[PDB]
Order: C-alpha cells, then sequence, then structure tokens
C-alpha cells in the first residue's frame, strides 16, 4: 500500500495535497483498512522501538558504569533533541511572526492617521506594509501545519518506541517480576500512560517561547504606550493563578460528585438487574425514591460545578476586555492621549499574548508534567528483574536428553518448605514419563523447573534441545486457528492434516463457519475450553520439538476425545519424542513407560504400572485428600421564551463586547479631528467604563444561564428516562442487556451533565465572536460582503467533504487501536507458553505489525486534519488579506479608528475561525447521546400501576383462582407458551405444577403477575386480572423466586421498604425462619448494610429472608417456585417444614422441579409442552400407569417411586378417610 508522502513536492506537502485522493475515495464509498496508506520506513514500529533502545541500553550501562539511577527521560531526550530543535526553529520563526504582525498593523492604521489623498508614496509605502502584514499571516496560516504535523508525529514517534520497548521488555521479565506487577498495571501503562507522549511534544517548545513571547510583547508595549502596558500586563498574569483556582476547585466539586454518580449508577445497575422481582413485588416506587434522591443530590454539586465552569468561560471571554480597559484608563489618566494606531497595537499585542499565557503555557506546564509522571512509570517498569538468557550449554554428545540431580527451589525466598525437595530424575526420548498425585504436589512446578521458569537454588538441570509445551490452561492468543496451530512456523498441507485428523478436530472445526480458518477472539470466545485445549495441543504436535511437556490436558475434556488423543496422538506419534506428562486419570497410566509419585514435593517411588501394581499401595488411596433532537434537547431545559432571552442575551454579551472597542475608535477619531481645545474626559471614561461593565455582565450572566438551561435539560430528560424504564414491560429488559440500558444512565447522562453544556456554550461564545468579527470588517467595508458570500459557500462544501472522511478515519484509527492492548494483555497470559518454544521474536514482529496498522490510521488521523486546516486557513487568510487590502483601495472614505478597528478584528479570527469549527464537530458528535437518551425517553408502557375500578379491601377474600381458555405468549408474534387453559383452584388447596423445564411451568407465574398481558381470562374471587392496575394485584400475591436476592440496604428495608411494618414483627417473623438468631449478632442490630444479593449470606439465608418477606405481607395467596436445587439438606428441611407449618390457610402454587416437595399437594397440574394435561390429586393420578405423572415417577427409579407412592397413599387415606 505505497505511501504518496514517499514522492511528495515541498509545495506538495505544505498544502497537504498528496492527500486529495484519500478524500476523493472516501467522499463516495467508506474507508477500510485496505485504503489506508502504509507508513514511512522511518516510522515502522520496530526502527523507532530499536533506535529508542540503543540509546536506553547505552545510558543505563553508563549510570551503572557511574553508580546511580539511569533515567528513561535522559534517553529520549539523548534520541530525540537532534530533531526537536528544528521544531524549535520553526516555532521560534512562527513566534516572532505574531509578536511582528501588530508593528506592520501600527504602520498602516499610521498611514491613515496622516492622510493626504494626493501624495503616493505614502500610498505605495502602506501597500508594502500590507504585503508584508499578509506573508505573516500566510507563515501563521498555510506554514504552520506541516510544522504541527511534525509536532504530532514526533509523539507519535516516541509513543510507539515506547510501545515497542515496553513490549519487548513485558517479554522477557523473571517470573519474581511478573508477581510483583499485575497484567492490569501492564496494559495500564501503555493504554493511557503512554498516550501522554502524543500531547507532550505538541506544546513542549511553549515552555521557552510563552516566556519569551511575553518578553517580546511587553518590551513593545513598553515602546508604543509605555509604563502602562504594566497595568494591562499586571492583569494577564493574574490569570494564571486565578485559572489555577478554577482548577484546584472544579476538581474539588467534581470528585465530590463521582461519589453520587457512582452510588446512583451502582444503585440503577440494582434496579435493571432485578427488575423482574422490583416489578413482581411492586417495590419500584421504593427504587423510584431511592434514585430520585441521589440524582437530586447529585444535581446540586453539578449545578456548582457548572455555575463554576460557566464563570470560568465568562472570565476567558472578558480578560480581553478587562486587560485593555485598565491599560487605556491609566494611559489616559496619566496625562497622555489616544490616538487609533497605538491602540489597536496594543489590542493586538495583548490579543496574541494573553493567547499564549491564558491557554498555551499552562497546557504545556501541565502536560509535560504528566509526560514525566508517566516516563516515571515506564522508566520503574523497564527496570524490573529479568530472565537471565538460558546462558552457554554444557557441551554434551548431541543427546536429546533431560536430567535432573539435587533440584531444590522456591517461587518466593521465604517459605518454609521448599517448593521442591531434592529432586533428581531423568527422561530420555521415546519414554512417555508421567506423574500421578493430588493437586499441590507440584507437578506444575516440575514442568516450570524443566521450562527455565523455577531458578535452581541447589543442584542441576541438564535440557537439551527444542520443546514443546502444553500449558494447564489452554492459551489461545490473537488470531485464527491456523495462526494458532502454526505459531509463526510455515504451513504444511499433509503435516497440518495429519495432526487435525489426530486432534480430531474435525467436529469442532466443522462447528465454526470457516471450518479451521474462523477467527479466535481472545480467550477463544469463538471457542469452548475443549476445543482451544485441542488447538493448544495441536500446535504443540505440529511445533515437532525434541521434548514435549503436557500438563493436564484431558480432565477437561470428555472420554473418547482424551482417549483418542492420549493413544493416536500421544502414545502412537511421540513414541519417538521426549514426553513428560501431568496426568489425573488413572486409566491412561498403563500406557504410560514410567510413573512417579509425588506428595508434598518430595518422591515416594517411580517405576512402571506394573511395578506399583506390585507395590501394593493403591493410587486412588494416594490420590483422596437530526433537527428534532436540538429542539427536543432544548424544550427540555427551559420554555420558549427563556430561550428567546438567551438569544437576546448571547447579543448583546457580543454586542458590548465590540462596542467597547468601537468606542476605542470613535475615542480616537474624535480626538484626531481637535483643535488648547481638550477632549472631556470624564464622558469618554464614563461610557469607556459603562462598556466594559456591560461586557463582564453579560458575558456572566449568559454563560450562567446557558449553562443552567442545559443542566435543567439534562435533569429533566433523566427524570422521564428513568420514569420510563420502570414502567417498561419485561420484554424491554429480556431484549436489551443489562450492559445497554445501563450505559444511558451512566455514559450518556454523563455526557448531558457534565460536558453537553460546556461544549454548546464554548462553541456559541467563539461563533459568536466570529461573527463579530465579520461583522465589524462589512459594516465598516460594506463591499466585503462580495467576497464573503463565496468564502461561505466555500466553507460549507469543504466542511461536508471533510467531515464525509474524517469520520471514517476516526473508527479505523480506534478499530484498530486495541488489538495492540489487547495483545499485550495476551501476551502476558500465555507469557510461559510463548517463552517455552523459542519462537518469541515472532512475536515481537507480530506486535509491531499490529503498532504498525494503528501508527497508520493515527497517521491519516493526523495528516487529514491538517488537510482541512490547511484550507480553512486558506479562507481565514483570504479575509485577513481581503481586510488589509481592500481598506487601502478604498481609504478615501475611511479614517483610522474604522480601519485600525476592522483590521484588528479581522487579526484575531486567527485561530478563533478553527476553533469554532472543531467545537461545531465536537458538538454533533456528542448530540448522539442526547438522541439516545431521548430515545429511551419515550418507550413502550405497561398498563398503569393503578385503574379506576380499585378492588376491595379484603380481595382476595379466599384465593379461588380461575383459569377460563387462557393463552399466554411472552412477545407478540412468538410461539404460545400456554394453549387454552383452564382450571379452577379451590380456596387454601395446596397445589403443584409439573411439566417438563419450559413446557409452561414458567409462564404460569408471569401470566397470573401480567409481567405480560395473556389472553384468556383469569378470576380472583369473582375479579377478572385485567380488569385491575397492576399494584393492585402484584401486591396481593406473594411469591417466593427461584434465586432470592437481597437489595443493598438496611435488613429492614429487605423486609419493609414501605415502612408498614414494626420492629417486633419483624423480629418474630425473622424467628420463624430462626435467623432472627443469626442478625441479632451483626454491628448493626437490623440496620446492617449488605452486599450485592448477600455474598454475605447463604442461600438458604436469602431464602429464609424471602419467606420472612411473604409471611411479613401476609396476603392469602403464595406461590413458590423451584424451591431447592444447590441447597444444604438442613436448610432444605427447614424451608419446606417452614412453608408447610406457617402458611395453613394460605392458597399455594408450587411450581417444582422435584416430586418430592409436591408430593403431598392436594391437587396437581401437569403441562405437554403448554397444555393442561391432568388435573387432579396425587395418588389418583399415580393409580393410573398411562398418567403422566406416573410415567415421570417411573421414570426416577423403583424405591423413589414406591416412596413416593407410599407418601401419595398416606396422604391420601388421611385426608380424605378420617
Amino acid at each position: 500500500k505505497p505511501n504518496p508522502l514517499q514522492d511528495a513536492n515541498l509545495c506538495s506537502r505544505v498544502f497537504f495535497w498528496w492527500l486529495n485522493p484519500l478524500f476523493k475515495i472516501g467522499h463516495k464509498r467508506r474507508l477500510e483498512e485496505d485504503d489506508m496508506y502504509s507508513v514511512l520506513p522511518e516510522d515502522r514500529s520496530q526502527h523507532l522501538g530499536e533506535e529508542l533502545q540503543g540509546f536506553w541500553d547505552k545510558e543505563v550501562l553508563r549510570a551503572e558504569n557511574d553508580a546511580q539511577k539511569p533515567s528513561l527521560t535522559r534517553a529520549i531526550i539523548k534520541c530525540y533533541w537532534k530533531s526537536y530543535l528544528v521544531l524549535g526553529i520553526f516555532t521560534l520563526i512562527e513566534e516572532s511572526a505574531k509578536v511582528i504582525q501588530p508593528i506592520f498593523l501600527g504602520k498602516i492604521i499610521n498611514y491613515f492617521e496622516n492622510y493626504d489623498p494626493m501624495d503616493s508614496v505614502a500610498l505605495n509605502t502602506a501597500y508594502a506594509y500590507a504585503t508584508v502584514l499578509t506573508f505573516c499571516t500566510l507563515i501563521l496560516a498555510i506554514l504552520h501545519h506541516l510544522y504541527f504535523y511534525h509536532v504530532q508525529c514526533a509523539g507519535m514517534r516516541l509513543r510507539v518506541a515506547m510501545c515497542h520497548m515496553i513490549y519487548r521488555k513485558a517479554l522477557r521479565l523473571s517470573n519474581m517480576a511478573m508477581g510483583k506487577t499485575t497484567t492490569g498495571q501492564i496494559v495500564n501503562l501503555l493504554s493511557n500512560d503512554v498516550n501522554k507522549f502524543d500531547q507532550v511534544t505538541v506544546f513542549l517548545h511553549f515552555l521557552w517561547a510563552g516566556p519569551l513571547q511575553a518578553i517580546a510583547v511587553t518590551a513593545l508595549l513598553w515602546m508604543e504606550i509605555g509604563i502602562s502596558c504594566l497595568a494591562g500586563m499586571a492583569v494577564l498574569i493574574i490569570l494564571l493563578p486565578l485559572q489555577s483556582c478554577f482548577g484546584k476547585l472544579f476538581s474539588s466539586l467534581r470528585s465530590k460528585t463521582a461519589t453520587f454518580t457512582d452510588a446512583r449508577i451502582r444503585t440503577m445497575n440494582e434496579v435493571i438487574t432485578g427488575i423482574r422481582i422490583i416489578k413482581m413485588y411492586a417495590w419500584e416506587k421504593s427504587f423510584s425514591n431511592l434514585i430520585t434522591n441521589l440524582r437530586k443530590k447529585e444535581i446540586s454539586k453539578i449545578l456548582r460545578s457548572s455555575c463554576l465552569r460557566g464563570m470560568n468561560l465568562a472570565s476567558f471571554f472578558s480578560a480581553s476586555k478587562i486587560i485593555v480597559f485598565v491599560t487605556f484608563t491609566t494611559y489616559v489618566l496619566l496625562g497622555s492621549v489616544i490616538t487609533a494606531s497605538r491602540v489597536f497595537v496594543a489590542v493586538t499585542l495583548y490579543g496574541a499574548v494573553r493567547l499564549t499565557v491564558t491557554l498555551f503555557f499552562p497546557s504545556a506546564i501541565e502536560r509535560v508534567s504528566e509526560a514525566i509522571v508517566s516516563i516515571r512509570r515506564i522508566q520503574t517498569f523497564l527496570l524490573l528483574d529479568e530472565i537471565s538468557q538460558r546462558n552457554r550449554q554444557l557441551p554434551s554428545d548431541g543427546k536429546k536428553m533431560v536430567h535432573v540431580q539435587d533440584f531444590t527451589a522456591f517461587w518466593d525466598k521465604a517459605s518454609e518448605t521448599p517448593t521442591l525437595q531434592g529432586l533428581s530424575f531423568t527422561v530420555r526420548p521415546g519414554e512417555l514419563l508421567a506423574v500421578v498425585g493430588p493437586v499441590g504436589a507440584g507437578k506444575s512446578s516440575l514442568l516450570s523447573a524443566v521450562l527455565g521458569e523455577l531458578a535452581p537454588s541447589h543442584g542441576l538441570v541438564s535440557v537439551h534441545g527444542r520443546i514443546a509445551y502444553v500449558s494447564q490452561q489452554p492459551w489461545v492468543f490473537s488470531g485464527t486457528l491456523r495462526s494458532n496451530i502454526l505459531f509463526g512456523k510455515k504451513y504444511e498441507k499433509e503435516r497440518y492434516e495429519k495432526v487435525i485428523k489426530a486432534c480430531a478436530l474435525k467436529k469442532d472445526l466443522q462447528l465454526l463457519e470457516d471450518g479451521d480458518l474462523t477467527v479466535i477472539g481472545d480467550r477463544g470466545t469463538t471457542l469452548s475450553g475443549g476445543q482451544k485445549a485441542r488447538v493448544n495441543l495441536a500446535r504443540a504436535v505440529y511445533q515437532d520439538a525434541d521434548i514435549y511437556l503436557l500438563d493436564d490436558p484431558l480432565s477437561a475434556v470428555d472420554a473418547e476425545v482424551s482417549r483418542h488423543l492420549f493413544e493416536l496422538c500421544i502414545c502412537q506419534i511421540l513414541h519417538e519424542k521426549i514426553t513428560i506428562l501431568v496426568t489425573h486419570q488413572l486409566q491412561y497410566l498403563k500406557a504410560a513407560s514410567q510413573i512417579l509419585i509425588l506428595k508434598d514435593g518430595k518422591m515416594v517411588q517411580k517405576g512402571t504400572y506394573t511395578e506399583f501394581l506390585k507395590s501394593g499401595i493403591d493410587f486412588g488411596s494416594l490420590l483422596k485428600k437530526g433537527f428534532q433532537a436540538y429542539k427536543n434537547y432544548f424544550r427540555a431545559g427551559a420554555h420558549w421564551i427563556v430561550f428567546i432571552f438567551l438569544i437576546l442575551l448571547n447579543t448583546a454579551a457580543q454586542v458590548a463586547y465590540v462596542l467597547q472597542d468601537w468606542w476605542l475608535s470613535y475615542w480616537a477619531n474624535k480626538q484626531s479631528m481637535l483643535n488648547t481645545e481638550k477632549l472631556d474626559l470624564n464622558w469618554y471614561l464614563g461610557i469607556y467604563s459603562g462598556l466594559t461593565v456591560a461586557t463582564v455582565l453579560f458575558g456572566i450572566a449568559r454563560s450562567l444561564l446557558v449553562f443552567y438551561v442545559l443542566v435543567n435539560s439534562s435533569q429533566t430528560l433523566h427524570n422521564k428516562m428513568f420514569e420510563s424504564i420502570l414502567k417498561a414491560p419485561v420484554l424491554f429488559f429480556d431484549r436489551n442487556p443489562i450492559g445497554r440500558i445501563l450505559n444511558r444512565f451512566s455514559k450518556d447522562i454523563g455526557h448531558l451533565d457534565d460536558l453537553l453544556p460546556l461544549t454548546f456554550l464554548d462553541f456559541i461564545q467563539t461563533l459568536l465572536q466570529v461573527v463579530g468579527v465579520v461583522s465589524v470588517a462589512v459594516a465598516v467595508i460594506p463591499w466585503i460582503a462580495i467576497p464573503l458570500v463565496p468564502l461561505g459557500i466555500i466553507f460549507i462544501f469543504l466542511r461536508r467533504y471533510f467531515l464525509e472522511t474524517s469520520r471514517d478515519v476516526k473508527r479505523l484509527e480506534s478499530t484498530t487501536r486495541s488489538p495492540v492492548f489487547s495483545h499485550l494483555s495476551s501476551s502476558l497470559q500465555g507469557l510461559w507458553t510463548i517463552r517455552a518454544y523459542k519462537a518469541e521474536e515472532r512475536c515481537q514482529e507480530l506486535f509491531d505489525a499490529h503498532q504498525d496498522l494503528h501508527s497508520e490510521a493515527w497517521f491519516l488521523f493526523l495528516t487529514t486534519s491538517r488537510w482541512f486546516a490547511v484550507r480553512l486557513d486558506a479562507i481565514c487568510a483570504m479575509f485577513v488579506i481581503i481586510v488589509a487590502f481592500g481598506s487601502l483601495i478604498l481609504a478615501k472614505t475611511l479614517d483610522a479608528g474604522q480601519v485600525g478597528l476592522a483590521l484588528s478584528y479581522a487579526l484575531t479570527l486567527m485561530g478563533m475561525f478553527q476553533w469554532c469549527v472543531r467545537q461545531s464537530a465536537e458538538v454533533e458528535n456528542m448530540m448522539i447521546s442526547v438522541e439516545r437518551v431521548i430515545e429511551y425517553t419515550d418507550l413502550e408502557k405497561e398498563a398503569p400501576w393503578e385503574y379506576q375500578k380499585r378492588p376491595p379491601p379484603a380481595w382476595p377474600h379466599e384465593g379461588v383462582i380461575i383459569f377460563d381458555n387462557v393463552n399466554f405468549m411472552y412477545s407478540p408474534g412468538g410461539p404460545l407458551v400456554l394453549k387454552h387453559l383452564t382450571a379452577l383452584i379451590k380456596s387454601q388447596e395446596k397445589v403443584g405444577i409439573v411439566g417438563r423445564t419450559g413446557a409452561g411451568k414458567s409462564s404460569l407465574i408471569s401470566a397470573l403477575f401480567r409481567l405480560s398481558e395473556p389472553e384468556g381470562k383469569i378470576w380472583i374471587d369473582k375479579i377478572l386480572t385485567t380488569e385491575i392496575g397492576l399494584h393492585d394485584l402484584r401486591k396481593k400475591m406473594s411469591i417466593i423466586p427461584q434465586e432470592p436476592v437481597l437489595f443493598t440496604g438496611t435488613m429492614r428495608k429487605n423486609l419493609d421498604p414501605f415502612n408498614e411494618h414494626t420492629d417486633e414483627e419483624l423480629w418474630n417473623a425473622l424467628q420463624e425462619v430462626q435467623l432472627k438468631e443469626t442478625i441479632e449478632d451483626l454491628p448493626g442490630k437490623m440496620d446492617t448494610e449488605l452486599a450485592e444479593s448477600g455474598s454475605n449470606f447463604s442461600v438458604g439465608q436469602r431464602q429464609l429472608v424471602c419467606l420472612a418477606r411473604a409471611i411479613l405481607r401476609k396476603n392469602q395467596i403464595l406461590i413458590i417456585d423451584e424451591a431447592t436445587a444447590n441447597v444444604d439438606p438442613r436448610t432444605d428441611e427447614l424451608i419446606q417444614k417452614k412453608i408447610r407449618e406457617k402458611f395453613a390457610h394460605c392458597t399455594v402454587l408450587t411450581i417444582a422441579h422435584r416430586l418430592n416437595t409436591i408430593i403431598d399437594s392436594d391437587k396437581i397440574m401437569v403441562l405437554d409442552s403448554g397444555r393442561l394435561k391432568e388435573y387432579d390429586e396425587p395418588y389418583v393420578l399415580l393409580q393410573n400407569k398411562e398418567s403422566l405423572f406416573y410415567k415421570m415417577v417411573q421414570q426416577l427409579g423403583k424405591a423413589e417411586a414406591a416412596a413416593l407412592t407410599e407418601t401419595a397413599k398416606q396422604v391420601y387415606f388421611k385426608r380424605n378417610y378420617p
């Protein structure tokens, strides 16, 4: 994929003209990784990394020779100074241009100030000055982008060199070093700590041309306006500390909010996850209250933080008005007088130095400080102790031979019992050596000793030859299955097919779409554990090394596959290979050439299978231990009248900003046409102060009102979204995962709250400033409205043309960034596997290739940005040239105040225009959050929680439940689950439900609670369910769900969220389940904060909590759902006995998956894939052998069948026949 930046001119690289084809292509279709351009050779990851590694190695040698610490920063500087110095040359030129062009502005205004319509020599010198002014604007506009590309390319090169060095290290960390750190701190110095180097360079040079300029400018001001410049400059210095009190107080109101935001998101997680239970109990008003309170407590702090950001923006807006006000107040008070060529040079010089001081210099400080933090971090990482290269081998006779003599070693050096005790054994080619022992005996430790991972404290190990290894856990990296198998080696058809047929992957390869060519993710999300183990073993076999080490391969696979692998792949193929095995299944031991027993890290006996048959010690004996989006966004915040007031207040802020400078223009023009007659200073300083105060007050009012209206819009959108997600039916929670639902209450509301009001105000602020600049120019020279129409069509077409490809190349550099992260993670997890084979100088090449495919789309992200910006600066510089020259061809009607004003405003357009365009794109970016929040704002709704026909309070009186021809389905158009159900449940009668798992067993509860309004009729005491609002149906039917949940809060909350009970009642109920005792020993009596669904409680304890809930609610209908699956028998019988002896007069429906619990149920529904088949007493059902109850019982066995039959008969006799 050849790169055109390699073949370009210099005129064609100043203008990024070499990038035109990409845009054309991106304009038609979408861009994918094939359109993208391969990187310049000086920019490949391996080249950069090797260079910086050379410098860092030489410098750590220098330090080790000099006996102190080595510095990474010193190596970075030594490698990159001879090329970050030339960038410094251009930034010196550019900053002197910024300080020079106000001087020629002065000289043009000074041509007007002394006009003579006949003198042509003066006009010619003024044209010369206009030409020099335009050369400065074309050095700041057109050449700053080939520079800035190189400034940013330097940082990309530094980040890529660091990523390479970090990986080269992380591929050789000694095990004791891999212990201290984690595989999270080795992706957190590469996902956020090396991303600093992209940013540092951008402003690095603003540490010596941020002070230097602020001296040059001050010296110039002293030449023009005199000592008064100090006044102005004083104010400008006070914007460095003050802007750093809006920073040590915004982070005090912003880290005080996350402690409410994160509580709210945790509660929303418990609301969304357990939504079936919340609905079924009718509790969502309680969670409404909890999240309403946490959100109100969070908006209070978002509202302080927004008032402070609004004040910060208003201060940055009216700073220039204050600087110039105080300068020319002291200038005119000390006896001087305002002329219009010193005024609009002082204004312009303040503009330049104020932009440097308040934005660039402090950014440079902060980013260099963070980059030094990150360089320290990587400094520490690149010095973790490393594995000694497996050194010179003892010269042997070439035998592929494994021996150990008197080995004894530790994983950590403080242990009491050594990890290994005096190990001394050997293995030859062809000998399928094995070891048998319990877990903790250390067969992993023995294999790690073989692989060099265990450092010998005493003795010796001799391993000679190529080795293949299979880890206890399968390890699959990023790639395809054949890529996994080859592991960098060249493919061979027959050698691959032999291993495939040996590994019985044929069924597994058929399971995937591409056969063997399907792409496997990280940890193998595309495969299963057995499949991953098979792929790893196939890789090991195909690698064809002298030694094989196999660990725990066949414990996690089935019978036939494991047998086939052991015999036809291990026993037969590898009978000509050195073998060492870790096994847990004794059935394979018969094939073992040798077997060793290891226990407490020590030898017991080694010998064949028959010899250990002779020893008489059993193995098992030892084995056992749009635009509607904008309209709907703004309409939430405030009525339309407030939007009209907001428009007026934006306009008055900007009009007053401009009328202050026009006042200095009018003051100057009125001073010049004078006479001694003196100019009335009270009047002029009065209106000048009035205009400065109006600028400041209207900027402050405008910012706070934009912020307030948009934060209130956020608050209204959240309240409406949340109250619409509490009422969405459970279908909406089935279709969408808990991740997607909660992602709009955390992220998107997180943009609406603290980032969309800020950005949307910064855009409006700078847009009105651009309109102020263009309006002063047009109002002075009205003909500028003709050139300015083709400069506003060209802008629109440019921006469409760009954003049609800047958006295809701002995902290409995100969809290609993550494979680097993933490769580092994967090569850390299976690092032992990687190093076991000598094949890591191919994993380095893989990391380079993954890091040359992201520093290939960062290249296009850097240069498409400059393509666009060169053209916006062409537009803006044509505006400045038209103003500066159209003002001299019209010199007869203009005068020095008008020209000064128009032209210093045009000069300030430089950079403002681009910031406005950037922010507009960023607003349109961040409005997707609003589209999504408004999309959950209008979900479907289930029936209302209340109806007109309220139920009588005593209902249900009895609990007589009637089913009249009920059809129930989860979704419209989906399969029916119940088909014309018809039944009568007489009061108090205990009824069981039986059938197949999903034969309609699970939908009786959903139909009875109207979790999906059903078709048919259901009556409770002659009241149809569909005629009463939900919370008057779900309140009156207590349920014991399959897996209970505890909600974060006091145990009094879990038993009475609505405070309908007295603490003595709760104590009584907790005593009924005998759990009262277990509670009054925790710190809080009942107010103990709990974990997520009672991790500090037992499943049986959770069931006790839910059964207490039911006893407390004491409604005369009760439903139990899949009582016990894995409950301990004590708790089993406890729950069961309480269920019967607490609910004597309560109608009960039980839905059980075992027949023991519901054998005594007075009646039993039987379901057949959604059909009511049998409904009668259990003994009557068991009489008929054709009855599905009898058929299902006979599945159980013979003894259990007879016992259950006896139980049914006894119950039948005791109940019906006294």
